[PDB]
């Protein structure tokens, strides 16, 4: 549950996860998932094969450099530190796919030239006055999970890039039991959090898909956002107070109020910073009893619009549980091909659910949603159908290694939109991926598949899969780079945001200004500039 | 709802609200409000003046030129051609020169303002608004943009040693809802419509904010989004950093928007929270798109008795660890409880003056939506109540306190006709501090008043107003007789300024929702750090290079 120093002893080197899970053909023929830490770990698959298959139509280092006299003082504070080319190159990228790729096929253009593994917040304070007295680049990471680009190091930067790695400053430090919050040291990782906070009888309820590995930090800095939203908030919600070290000096507000009005908040110029303003050290976060029960479920509808109204109609009533997700009839076959052991089903589409709270209420809410759903025509389609997309949530990114394997290639996207452009953003985003990659030379029908993930009053985020069977093709890495900006565009034209979650790192820099407004820009500019003069902070995220 | 050019045709001109409705003595010696407008309105209030007089010593019978108009003929020359209405009577100015602080309603009584707006400008829709701004930059002049003029915070306050020619933009006739989406359930509208003619205007669709501060007949959408505004239903609608989706800002670098409408992003800092919260010190909000919902199908009150104020507080503090607050509830002390008992039709006679009905505290509750949901939640709180020692204390007292709501800052000058000068001031604080906070910021309140030689015990009450997951907001009010002490105003703002210290002393915020204005400035800094005081002033340099956004509040 905490990271341990050298990543690569228990993670793999490249690509996603532990070491020990990887997908495989058991002793039938069949896809399973190696190792015995998940649930879905040893459990054979034997639809998941065929489903691949008729899919996609296939069968089956730099030296480092450091100052002397740094180093020198360095050696002084006992912070522990790293030089070695494994260590570096860990830690030199995130998750997306362009990444992984070079990774398994070549070398990165910039890598750090030193980590360094801070245990508290005095620690990150020498830290940063160190890189202000001899003009070092500080590139903070903590789960090292982030797919926007946001830990590259920009391959110009001729200064010294520390890697500044948050994993061994990761205690709870105190539980307030009255007030319902816990003070953390931003490095610790959502499960080392709620495995912690568990045995005291309580939870956070941040669950995004990758808690396994992502941290406090990382969460603030990027505006995260888990799967049981509606229940405890998305990050900006959770956090009631943070304590963040820049150049400049220590940014913290005086009281634990749970609500201000004191001018601009603060804590919303940090929110989203993506590492260009210094380290989030700790943070003040809601905790809540650990829910009572849980529930799943799962609804069928006759077509994928029949669904999105029957979502909005949730939401318009303000009666989402927990999670509740759409996914269109590819995602569902999808999911119904990795069972262990009225409609026409080529456009039915599904919704999964899960209810948790007291035992007592999610059986009444149950049968609220239903009702709703009913009048949509949607139809129960059972709790084990609810329960795997749920038990499979954190398999899907093990699944990019197999793909990788086969030549397949794929990623995943996502936006947020009123509820009124949903219906045709799905169809016409989903519609311009496979018009560029037939136009591009992709031989078979790529997959592109979309999901309803979040609800809100306002709207919705929209989640996309995208791969396809790149073989015969000359450059595929391009024509998929180029198929996902298309797809943004089409995106941005169909009044989606530029990112609902996932924020924006240098994937998504060059559409920013137009998102926000060039005042927008000019005033996190205007802050840049005060907090971090000589851009120690430089992975150039955002600006 | 719509308010007119000139203001004090309808409103006050030296205190709150409007002309038609004040509080008198009627011909048989009970006090009541004049007028039509209220509920109470017309409604003889026979226990009124008894409690007064025992609350602060009073008998109630011993009752109690401008600066010219600076103007650069050039700038006038180009203001006329583009048809904007404006100003330079001293009337609209001075109406404009203040919010509503005791010592600003103070000096309209008894003297003038040492700097007042030298043009009202009123510009009706965005365009106007852009226009205005470029001709500031062009005759150097300074900007004070105002709604409601309902600041409580000093935040309209002209700084007496501006010496640029100082605009009052007002914002009251740029007031349309420019559209109403059902799809979405947003509503875009311009930023000075009141809270009461959206409400009004939403209703006739079907669909209501449900923002509702108690000053939202003359507060503003661009003054709730200047001040961070919360209102008494919260709990079900949001305050308004959660109701606001969109906005457009004219600033003197140019327009601030978002190019999408979406829900939620992640786009780096939310630029939206640059300028909540940013008082005017920025450029003006033209525009807004705002969260709506289906009107209610149906309200209930209701409220619960306790045997003290700790029990109450322990009681709202379990209603917020279960997540069940109702749509309002606030939990009054002692003598907020006895206050609203003398505001009664029954007349007692003149020889009389297992609860104790000295210690006891009340819980006012509203709750609303369905009929089916509301009911049982209804059940759920009482029953909740029902373990800290909570008794039903019947609908007509919920009712009763909610009434009683929006005519409360009209007794506030009925007290200055008879020496009693009274502020309201708040904080959030956290669960475990709101109990220490209440006792401890009362009795620092009535020591500073004795210190400084004032006779009658103040009036010194709290009421717990808004709760949260992680703590409380804790609504003060704070009075006394100050008739036969020297330097009145000067007493009671020091007495504030010590309640503010116990308050932060007591791990309380500088404010909940009234917001820094110039009254709060000294704090700041040790509010959010130096680096966070820092930021704010670097988002300033940017979009107002030449500070002509110059209210001065905040930094
Ligand atoms: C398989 C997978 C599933 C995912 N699921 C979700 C999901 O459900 N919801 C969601 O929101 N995201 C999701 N993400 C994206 C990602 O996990 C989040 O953005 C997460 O917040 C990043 O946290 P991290 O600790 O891994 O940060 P990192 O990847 O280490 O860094 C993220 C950015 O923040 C900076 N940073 C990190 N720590 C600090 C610090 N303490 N101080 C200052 N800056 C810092 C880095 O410089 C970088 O720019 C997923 C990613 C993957 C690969
Ligand atoms: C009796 C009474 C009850 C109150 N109750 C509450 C309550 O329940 N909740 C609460 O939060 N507040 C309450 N207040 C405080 C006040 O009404 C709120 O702060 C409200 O938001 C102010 O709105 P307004 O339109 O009157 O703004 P104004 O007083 O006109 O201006 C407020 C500030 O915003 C700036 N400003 C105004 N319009 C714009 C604009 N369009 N663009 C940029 N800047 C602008 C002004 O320069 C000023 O600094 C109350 C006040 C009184 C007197
Ligand atoms: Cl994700
Ligand atoms: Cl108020």
């Amino acid at each position: 549950g905490i990271i341990p120093k050298k990543r690569q002893e228990l993670m793999k080197w490249n690509g996603w996860g532990y070491n020990d899970s990887k997908f495989f053909l058991n002793k039938k023929g069949q896809l399973e998932l190696t190792g015995k830490r998940y649930p879905l770990s040893g459990v054979a698959l034997p639809t998941f094969k065929d489903w691949i298959q008729n899919t996609f139509g296939i069968n089956l280092t730099p030296p480092s450099i450091v100052n002397e006299d740094f180093l020198h003082e360095l050696k002084k504070t006992n912070i522990s530190y790293s030089q070695e080319a494994d260590d570096r190159v860990f830690r030199a990228h995130g998750h997306c796919l362009h990444e992984i790729f070079l990774l398994r096929e070549g070398m990165f253009e910039r890598i750090p030239d030193i980590v360094l593994w801070p245990t508290c917040h005095d620690d990150v304070v020498k830290i940063v006055n160190l890189a202000c007295k001899y003009n070092l680049c500080i590139i903070p990471i903590g789960g090292g999970t982030s797919v926007s680009y946001g830990l590259m190091c920009p391959a110009d930067e001729t200064r010294t890039i520390i890697s500044l790695d948050t994993s061994q400053m990761n205690r709870i430090l105190w539980v307030d039991e009255n007030n319902l919050t816990a003070h953390v040291e931003a490095g610790i990782t959502g499960q080392e959090l709620e495995r912690q906070l568990k045995e005291s009888g309580y939870c956070t309820g941040h669950e995004p898909d990758s808690l396994e590995f992502s941290t406090v930090g990382g969460w603030i800095s990027t505006r995260a956002s888990g799967m049981k939203k509606n229940i405890y908030g998305n990050i900006e919600d959770l956090v009631v107070h943070m304590k963040v070290v820049t150049p400049r000096g220590v940014i913290e507000k005086s009281c634990q109020g749970p609500r201000m009005s004191t001018g601009p908040d603060i804590h919303h110029f940090i929110m989203g910073s993506e590492g260009t303003l210094g380290v989030i050290t700790e943070a003040t976060i809601k905790i809540r009893p650990t829910p009572e029960y849980q529930k799943y479920g799962s609804v069928a509808f006759p077509n994928f619009e029949q669904g999105v109204a029957c979502l909005r109609e949730i939401a318009k009533q303000r009666c989402a549980p927990a999670s509740i997700r759409l996914m269109d009839n590819q995602q569902f076959q999808f999911g119904h091909a990795l069972k262990p052991q009225g409609f026409d089903p080529n456009q039915l589409s599904v919704a999964t659910l899960l209810f948790e709270g007291d035992r007592e209420k999610v059986l009444q809410h149950e049968k609220q949603v239903y009702d709703i759903a009913a009048k949509f025509g949607g139809l129960a389609a059972g709790e084990d159908n609810g329960q795997r997309g749920y038990l499979l949530t954190y398999v899907i990114a093990y699944m990019r290694d197999l793909g990788l394997e086969y030549y397949i290639i794929g990623e995943s996207f996502e936006t947020s939109a009123p509820w009124d452009r949903v219906v045709d953003l799905c169809r016409n985003v989903k519609e311009r991926i496979r018009r560029e990659c037939k136009e591009k030379g992709v031989q078979f029908p790529p997959l592109s598949t979309c999901r309803v993930t979040q609800t809100y009053d306002a709207g919705a985020c929209i989640f996309f899969y995208f791969a396809f069977n790149y073989r015969g093709i000359s450059d595929p890495l391009a024509v998929f780079e180029q198929t996902e900006a298309a797809a943004r565009e089409e995106i941005l034209a169909n009044g989606g945001s530029l990112s609902h979650h996932h924020g924006v790192g240098k994937l998504r820099k060059q559409w920013l200004k137009e998102s926000i407004s060039d005042v927008g820009f000019g005033m996190l500019k205007s802050v840049k500039d005060y907090v971090d003069p000589t851009n120690i902070f430089g992975n150039r995220n955002l600006l």
